[PDB]
């Protein structure tokens, strides 16, 4: 019952073992079948049906014990996510090898074991590994949490490799989660994108609104930024004429952790010459519909907005999403006309008056582009929580990067797209006019390079980890990060 | 001539065009075919044959301008990597649309243009597009060199539209990445992702404000990585980047690509095998061939053949140091004697002391000078190296002192780094990072791990002598 008095005995164990001549951690083990192949190719046989003239070498770990009589000892033995069960009888031993009993009274559960064996079913219909021999391949010193009860803890984001043993749902979220960026990929490469790796270090971190990392370069003595995008490198690349391209990687942004911030997380963005907002908003609908049935077979999906202790709400993946304008979605809701220009004192004064009077929490500084995003997020985004949703046509000073807007004056050709009210997806028209950059006449090199001429741009930038978390019906970032990021304990 | 009056011309250009009511950025031009798909459906065609009734929208970018008379211009359009010509032609101008020569006398070498018209060859067979008309969608403001050494690092757009060979190099690299994917994927290994900050050569240090506490960039992913075999993941493996803050050469930067996987139960001859699988047939991939060429010192040297045929030779490196310079490095390696006779081998050829003289890093200065280049004819092996500059390897079934680590060359570098782990907490002296020593305690199986340099692998299957030349924005010294 005590974790530290089941510890020393299992460290006095294992001292025991290699005094008596045996290496509880022995150097190799010539497995021949792995245990999913052999669910795949024993899965068939009928009740009690035995091949006792084939000699299998499996690996796995035990994680149940149990016993009838000294002379017949069951298992539970898992790998690669599957199991198969171990039934050891003592006629079957190969006892040249060591005393039956002996041998099977060291097994504990999560220890590792090689077995030499035969399969088969039981008279109960169980798969079972008949061994002839077990040699134990590394020893679990621990008492395994008892399964059920690594249920909420933060044992799960610390060791992580627990969480993946015990609870079975873990390994199906990650799993998942490869799937995703394995469709994404896919998706990508099939329309002839090329992906590219742009630099995780960089003496600015532009393209996106972010409090960035600091670090220091002692080869270079110079502190630089870790990127909180790659969108300005990969415009780059456009110029550069790879009229399609993409970087799958990590991003830094230095701010407020919570249930969909990690400070470190997982992005994709695409830069497509030639296209524009409207074939972006049609990409977004092909991707997400696509993505949906392909891990589904279907649009719909559950999931748990209000946690795992309510009602769930079905959200519905079929195209088209509907589209809202922001300010004018703004201005309808709260009756009040949005003046421009949008950072005009005047229209900064009216917007604080509107979250003053309806109590809306003022961020900090009150800017134009903030305060707007607080009213977005306060009266639209939360419109749609059955189906996704863009938000679009942002005002040019929430979108210093966006092209302007080729009808609507003071706007540009932006999107995102909601889910459950949370921002996944973020793209527009590429602003390409060196001159209209107002930051231009910030990265010089950047600003330098649209001079070289960038063709006519879409572009579009994807949540990875929010994704997979709507798509494995998680409510928390840390649960579809393997090792989200943590105060020490 | 002087670039900045050229870049003030231009840029008054686009003003006075505007002015006119002209947009020089127009939003959007419905392209209908690519620069390659023109040439693959048109490059059979006819001398001399047209297809006016075909109407096609095109783009790319003017590379090169002339004229013959004034009544036809000559152009060159480049788009994804490939080249056709431009036959504007009097004839054949729209001319509701604006005039003949006003469209044309604007454009630049360097205009990403749109244009509308049909296909054909001319009569010198010289593939072209033959517009009605040709819009200006985006104008290159600066003149485009034609040569240029800096300038490709720094604009590495300019080296991609000029040179031909970088474009070549940075697809390679790519093609390189996606094998390794698939190669491990088909083998029932499992991608995964892991912090690149952490609470952990020198490193890379970050501050967290909300949280208040230091953060370090990895330098590795075998910590994660083998924790998550421990966890059930018996196949797992990550391609991203790592961090080591030291000194920039033509094979070290402190920011690189790396890939590593854990393979459970993988032993010594496993890892072997799929070194030289993996190589093998990633060179026969890129060339269909198994044999490569390579100019180890520069261009201006002569080129050795690299031949990637299997199996690679195997080297250990203490008893290969001990044939090479005739003595004996008795163990333990660490003992006042051996290190003192290692210095004495270095002191006797003039090889610089590696500062500190740890015995690991005498080995490592002895390999460099007498093993590291045994071949350049093949890749090859350096193997069971001693445990002492392996803390984290199995020990040797039957040699005393060393483990079952082999490390890769190609031309004097390494590129392969494996070895089977050290799996029993008890003979870990860290253990006597403790989240790793406490993962040992839950079980680590006998596993092999690997771990690729992804930069210096694509230098030698491009051809390239720097790691600058495989990254696309190296980090340079600015002004
Ligand atoms: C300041 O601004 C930030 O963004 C930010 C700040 C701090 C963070 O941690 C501490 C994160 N960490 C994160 N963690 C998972 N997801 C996302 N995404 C996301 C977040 C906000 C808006 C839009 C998006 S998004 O997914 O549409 C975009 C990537 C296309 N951010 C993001
Ligand atoms: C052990 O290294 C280091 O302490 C180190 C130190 C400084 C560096 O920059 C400043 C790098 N940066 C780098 N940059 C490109 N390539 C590589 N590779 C590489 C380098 C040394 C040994 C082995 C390899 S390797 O290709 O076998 C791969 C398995 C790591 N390292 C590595
Ligand atoms: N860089 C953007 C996504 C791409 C926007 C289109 N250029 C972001 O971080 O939100
Ligand atoms: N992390 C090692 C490669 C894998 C080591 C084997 N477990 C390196 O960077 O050289």
């Amino acid at each position: 019952v005590d974790p530290r008095l089941y510890f020393e005995n299992r460290s006095k164990f294992i001292q025991d073992q290699k005094d008596k001549g045996i290496n509880p951690y022995p150097h190799k083990f010539e497995r021949t079948i792995s245990i999913p192949e052999f669910i795949e190719k024993y899965k068939d046989l009928g009740n009690g049906e035995h091949l006792e003239d084939t000699i299998l070498n499996i690996t796995g770990r035990i994680m149940r014990v149990s016993a009838s009589g000294q002379k017949l000892r069951f298992f539970d033995l898992v790998g690669d996510g599957e199991k198969i069960q171990v039934l050891a009888n003592y006629s079957f031993h190969n006892h040249e090898k060591g005393n039956f009993a002996e041998c099977y009274d060291k097994i504990r559960r999560g220890d590792i074991v090689g077995i030499v064996g035969f399969p088969g079913k039981s008279k109960k219909g169980e798969l079972s590994i008949f061994p002839k021999e077990t040699i134990l391949l590394s020893a679990c010193l621990h008492m395994l949490p008892m399964k059920y009860g690594l249920k909420d803890t933060e044992i799960r984001y610390r060791q992580r490799y627990l969480d993946l043993l015990i609870n079975e749902s873990s390994r199906h979220t990650f799993v998942t989660r490869t799937k995703i960026i394995n469709f994404l990929r896919n998706f990508l490469n099939e329309r002839g994108f090329f992906e590219v790796e742009t630099p995780m270090m960089n003496l600015i971190a532009g393209g996106a609104n972010a409090r960035p990392f600091i670090t220091h370069h002692n080869d270079l003595d110079l502190d630089l930024y870790l990127r909180i995008a790659t969108e300005l490198p990969l415009k780059m690349l456009i110029v550069g004429g790879i009229d399609k391209v993409y970087e799958i990687g990590k991003v830094f942004r230095n701010e407020g952790i919570d249930n969909t911030h990690n400070p470190e997380f997982t992005s994709c963005e695409f830069y497509w010459a030639y296209a524009d907002y409207n074939d972006l908003i049609k990409w977004s609908e092909d991707f997400f519909s696509q993505l949906v049935y392909h891990l589904f077979g279907t649009y719909k999906i559950s999931y748990n907005k209000d946690g795992p202790e309510n009602q769930p709400i079905e959200i519905d993946f079929t195209p088209p999403y509907p589209k809202v304008s922001i300010v004018e979605e703004i201005e309808k809701v709260t009756n009040t006309i949005l003046e421009q220009p949008f950072d005009s004192n005047e229209t900064i004064e009216k917007m604080i008056n509107i979250i003053k009077e309806h109590k809306i929490e003022l961020p900090n500084p009150p800017t134009a582009a903030k305060l707007l995003d607080q009213l977005a997020s306060h009266f639209i985004e939360n419109k749609y929580n059955d189906k996704p949703f863009f938000i679009v046509e942002h005002p040019q000073i929430m979108s210093p990067l966006a092209k302007y807007h080729r009808t609507k004056p003071g706007l540009t050709e932006r999107l995102e797209m909601f889910i459950c009210g949370k921002e996944v997806l973020n793209a527009y028209t590429e602003l390409n006019d060196p001159f209209k950059q107002k930051e231009c006449f910030l990265d010089s090199a950047f600003c330098t390079s649209l001079e070289y001429g960038l063709p006519p741009t879409g572009g579009l930038g994807l949540g990875i980890d929010r994704i997979t978390m709507f798509l494995t019906n998680k409510n928390s970032i840390k649960d579809v990060i393997l090792f989200p990021t943590m105060r020490p304990a």
